[PDB]
């Protein structure tokens, strides 16, 4: 069984468009997305699909590069910090349920490597 996915949108949480987070989807995202490891982080961990029936067992704030593209997408930000949150709850979440060494946590040991890279330098 798998919860539901995170809200992409919230009437009654405040939005806002800024430069930075133009470029976190532009730029970061959009990116990230092209990366050869980008594919287990482009949608929401699916436990039926995967055979991962402990997952949301472990991992109770789920996160993937799927839902903060709709999140930008749709201006649920208010503002770059919360959407770079994002990303690192993603990454955490894959460290937290799998162990040093696995593909799996490579492929985001790489990933996170390239998005501190992109988001060093933000635009005023
Ligand atoms: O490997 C476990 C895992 N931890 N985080 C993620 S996102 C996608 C997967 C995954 C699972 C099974 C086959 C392929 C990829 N995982």
């Amino acid at each position: 069984m798998n919860p539901p996915p995170p809200e992409t949108s919230n009437p009654n949480k405040p939005k806002r468009q800024t430069n930075q987070l133009q470029y976190l989807l532009r730029v970061v995202l959009k990116t990230l997305w092209k990366h050869q490891f980008a594919w287990p982080f482009q949608q929401p961990v699916d436990a039926v699909k995967l055979n991962l029936p402990d997952y949301y067992k472990i991992i109770k704030t789920p996160m993937d590069m799927g839902t903060i593209k709709k999140r930008l997408e749709n201006n649920y930000y208010w503002n770059a910090q919360e959407c770079i949150q994002d990303f690192n709850t993603m990454f955490t979440n894959c460290y937290i349920y799998n162990k040093p060494g696995d593909d799996i946590v490579l492929m985001a040991e790489a990933l996170e490597k390239l998005f501190l890279q992109k988001i060093n330098e933000l635009p005023t």
